């Protein structure tokens, strides 16, 4: 569910607002496509293709489908337990909250002009 997510990025990219996400580049937010701007941009393309396959399982909303997950210090777990939809969803939230700490953030490609650049 979106909370875990949010969670998620909260522990990985301690020094980053987590809401900085929220609308970057071409992919960071609701929806996306073009070319990603940068590597950040990337990661979100990814968790949005993640999320599109997560939802051929029936009956799978990733925004609302809670899963088993802990974070702590150098540490971002998925639990077992979770439930096919549940496991996925949480898998794709992991990685991309890891992918968005390997990445630059560029104050530059917050909000940009869509029809533009991307
Ligand atoms: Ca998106
Ligand atoms: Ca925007």
């Amino acid at each position: 569910n979106l909370y875990q997510f949010k969670n998620m990025i909260q522990c990985t990219v301690p020094s980053r607002s987590w809401w900085d996400f929220a609308d970057y580049g071409c992919y960071c937010g609701r929806g996306g496509s073009g070319t990603p701007v940068d590597d950040l941009d990337r990661c979100c393309q990814v968790h949005d293709n993640c999320y599109n396959e997560a939802e051929k399982i029936s009956g799978c909303w990733p925004y609302f489908k809670t899963y088993s997950y802990e974070c702590s210090q150098g540490t971002l777990t998925c639990k077992g337990g979770n439930n096919a939809c549940a496991a996925a969803v949480c898998d794709c939230d992991r990685l991309a909250a890891i992918c968005f700490a390997g990445a630059p953030y560029n104050d530059n490609d917050y909000n940009i002009n869509l029809k533009a650049r991307c």
